[PDB]
């Protein structure tokens, strides 16, 4: 109900107008969900990302409330953290950390990552996953578009618009919210899935990083879930070009048996991650992808 929605967001938001705290407004994206801007926290000089949303046209408001509540309580260095929010009438502003180096998608589509650079990205995402999973939060939409990169090679998870807070009482979910090509097979084959869906999704993202695309990208999304469900563990075009420990890591992420599939905590121990290059090694790939757009 729209009344209680507005009252609940009013309790969550900082009071007043965002232009009182943020100054250098420059539009960068268009909604859809909302007009996205960059700006500066004048006090600190931190560059920020602000989402502007007209609530009367936003279909699922329970989801923004959930997004902010979960993020606010779950701040992490490997997460693009929630900073602040403002409600002016029917107009919601959500202030976020801003990363200038684009998404992992641009890197995987414009450049060619070596295993040491892939190991670094996998480790950072897994640090974020571990933290989330230990706080009972499943992201549910792990894909390269949802990884933002700093100009310094920082790696951060974003878009928590689809996340689930589980409990010891309901530790499993059923809702099909993820992007099809990244979805774990159990999301379609059963009606009970846990945190390890993000692990599966991370494996398909490592495939993106190798091949430039998830498996079945060029299929209709409806047919992809049938293929995931019936083929199980996706095959690599050229497995022999990957080191053995990388293949092993992949097998651990894309394991069909959920119980066998590694948790984030376990995968952080994996020797594949020990070949990680310094994050700064990502900077020329970020620069080239940005240049290429």
């Amino acid at each position: 109900s729209d009344e209680e929605i507005l009252e609940k967001l009013r309790s969550i938001v900082s009071v007043g107008d965002p232009k009182k705290k943020y100054t250098r407004f420059e539009k960068i994206g268009q909604g859809a969900s909302g007009t996205v801007y960059t700006a500066m926290d004048v006090a600190t000089g931190q560059e920020v990302a602000i989402r502007q949303m007209n609530l009367q046209q936003q279909p699922k408001k329970e989801l923004i409330i959930n997004e902010i509540l979960v993020m606010r309580e779950n701040k992490n260095p490997n997460i693009v953290n929630y900073l602040d929010s403002y409600l002016v009438g029917d107009e919601l502003w959500v202030v976020m950390e801003y990363l200038a180096g684009g998404s992992l998608t641009d890197v995987v589509t414009e450049t060619c990552m070596d295993e040491g650079q892939i190991a670094a990205v996998c480790r950072e995402c897994l640090q974020a996953l571990e933290f989330l999973h230990s706080n009972q939060v499943i992201h549910r939409d792990i894909k390269s578009d949802n990884i933002l990169l700093g100009m310094d090679g920082s790696v951060k998870l974003t878009d928590f618009g689809f996340c689930a807070q589980i409990t010891p009482e309901q530790s499993k979910r059923s809702t099909m919210v993820g992007t099809p090509y990244w979805m774990a097979p159990e999301v379609v084959t059963r009606k009970a899935y846990g945190p390890k869906v993000d692990i599966w999704s991370l494996g398909i993202m490592a495939i993106e990083m190798i091949e430039g695309e998830p498996p079945y990208l060029n299929e209709n999304p409806l047919r992809a879930l049938y293929l995931i469900a019936t083929n199980g563990t996706p095959e690599l075009q050229n497995p022999e070009k990957l080191s053995a420990i990388f293949r092993d890591f992949l097998n651990r992420c894309l394991e069909m048996d959920v119980e066998k599939r590694g948790s984030a905590k376990e995968l952080l121990q994996h020797q594949f991650l020990k070949i990680a290059k310094p994050l700064s090694s990502l900077t020329p790939l970020i620069a080239a992808a940005k240049e290429a757009t």
